[PDB]
């Protein structure tokens, strides 16, 4: 048992929410929060510029300090952050941006990061301003991750759809 309150059992392992990530994480704690990064750590818009909002911009100085050490993350790669006042730790998991030409098929390696985490919070990767089909990445969340993922879904219309169309 764990304290996320209201989703929808999509799978074994996939649960589903219309919510705000940010509120949700701030009344949740969990162990892990997934961001939306890319591979700058450039935390801003979309899910990112929102997380990183609610931290008073810690996440990005943490993160600006990550990235003059380590370099930029690959497309498809992640790394583990401090969650601040949101989480435990901030996974913070680079899908591909179809507004920058990147590989849709880089999806699944971005999801097969959250299988090094036994439970997440979760965005659908790739989605909102990544520019992909959020029913495709909602279908490779669920053919890739085998541990249990909460998915936050900002958008009612975008939830209702995605719900009313799942296999
Ligand atoms: O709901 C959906 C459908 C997919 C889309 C998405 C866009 C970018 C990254 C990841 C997902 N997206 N966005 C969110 N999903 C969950 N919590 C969110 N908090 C936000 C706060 C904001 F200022 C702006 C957007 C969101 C947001």
């Amino acid at each position: 048992v764990n304290s996320f309150s209201g989703y929808l059992k999509l799978t074994d392992n996939v649960y589903i929410k219309n919510a705000d990530i940010v509120e949700e994480a701030k009344k949740v704690k969990p162990t892990v929060v997934v961001n939306a990064a890319n591979v700058y750590l450039k935390h801003g818009g979309g899910v990112a510029g929102a997380l990183n909002k609610a931290t008073n911009n810690a996440m990005q100085v943490e993160s600006d300090d990550y990235i003059a050490t380590n370099g930029p993350l690959k497309v498809g790669g992640s790394c583990v952050l401090s969650g601040h006042n949101l989480a435990k730790h901030c996974l913070h998991v680079v899908g591909p941006n179809v507004n920058k030409g990147e590989d849709i098929q880089l999806l699944k390696s971005a999801y097969e990061n959250f299988n090094q985490h036994e439970v997440l919070l979760a965005p659908l990767l790739s989605a909102g301003i990544f520019g992909a089909d959020p029913i495709h990445s909602l279908r490779v969340c669920v053919d890739t991750v085998r541990t249990n993922v909460y998915l936050a879904v900002f958008d009612k219309n975008l939830y209702d759809k995605l719900v009313s169309s799942f296999l």
